[PDB]
């Protein structure tokens, strides 16, 4: 599990969407596993805004925080996970690193802010959703 918050957003996976983030959608897209709500609260979370292939993310299922070196956002075929068929899936970055289904969320971070959630996994590598081309969730 796991989120962004961003200014008025929240951001998950789109598979881990509660009932209250469709009551307050601000933008979703299968494709990339990312939705968007829209929160009362002011988050304080910053979104990097850069080219950055390092950074550490979040893995829940190690309690531990992973340096990893990761792609650049591309279109990727996808096995198949508990949470969705195989297919491909757009906007991921891929790093050699440990990913179960209960790590969907996980933040990447670079020393810009959050580059994306971890939103795949298996075969030894960890997939992110990335979120550094939405320019949107600075403003309004
Ligand atoms: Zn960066």
């Amino acid at each position: 599990s796991g989120a962004i918050y961003v200014g008025n957003y929240r951001v998950v996976n789109r598979h881990l969407a509660t009932h209250n983030d469709w009551a307050n959608l601000v933008w979703e897209d299968s494709s990339r596993d990312l939705l968007v709500s829209s929160t009362t609260a002011q988050g304080c979370d910053t979104i990097a805004r850069c080219d950055c292939q390092t950074g550490v993310y979040y893995c829940s299922s190690r309690r531990k925080h992973y340096p990893v070196s990761f792609s650049k956002p591309s279109l990727i075929f996808v096995e198949a996970s508990e949470y969705y068929p195989a297919r491909y899936q757009s906007h991921l970055m891929l790093a050699v690193g440990h990913s179960e289904p209960g790590d969907c969320g996980g933040i990447l971070r670079c020393q810009h802010g959050v580059v994306g959630i971890v939103s795949t996994g298996g075969n030894g590598l960890v997939g992110f959703a990335d979120v550094r081309d939405l320019l949107w969730l600075d403003e309004e």
